């Protein structure tokens, strides 16, 4: 059990301004600058019913990557990871989050 | 480039055999061969509530990559990915798909 991904989708609460949504993304970002375990941070916004209409109202998507299920646990119970979770989850109107061990292989 | 990302979450109907679930995960990985646009395909099952409890009853996760959106649409309509679609979305009892372009942003 070595490489695990953290994929979050959310929607934001309609009351929040962009300035605030921006400050929240940015904080998620430089989480890397405080948490060493956190690794391959990517975010982005669903390209709409235009392309494919199965976002069920989810708007954003965020990937974080880790070098051992052990590094993932150490992070998720650390001051910063918990600190930042109080900022972020309270701003979500929809939330869904999968950690999985990364698998390139079929069955 | 505008690297996109085709991230899927799902849960399969409870009536399908694991055999037939293992089947479908394999077809999804074997569209990477019958259309060269889909490009960094990886999967995993959710690690359960000891790690975290916010997966909302979705079991599996699937990644891809495309190097543009037109790639994705040629791919989306090709008889392979239109065929695999007739297999996956009825198997699916829950399903959410998010297509998006990359960002680091702030070092960049």
């Amino acid at each position: 059990p070595e490489i695990v991904r953290h994929i979050v989708f959310n929607r934001y609460k309609s009351q929040l301004s962009q300035k605030q949504i921006d400050q929240i993304i940015a904080d998620y970002g430089n989480l890397q600058n405080i948490a060493p375990e956190m690794k391959e941070w990517k975010w982005g916004t669903d390209l709409g019913p235009a392309v494919e209409d199965r976002a069920d109202g989810f708007t954003h998507a965020y990937e974080s990557t880790f070098h051992s299920v052990a590094d993932f646990l150490n992070f998720f119970y650390s001051p910063p990871a918990l600190e930042f979770a109080k900022e972020f989850f309270p701003a979500c109107e929809k939330i869904v989050v999968l950690n999985y061990i990364i698998n390139e292989t079929f069955p």
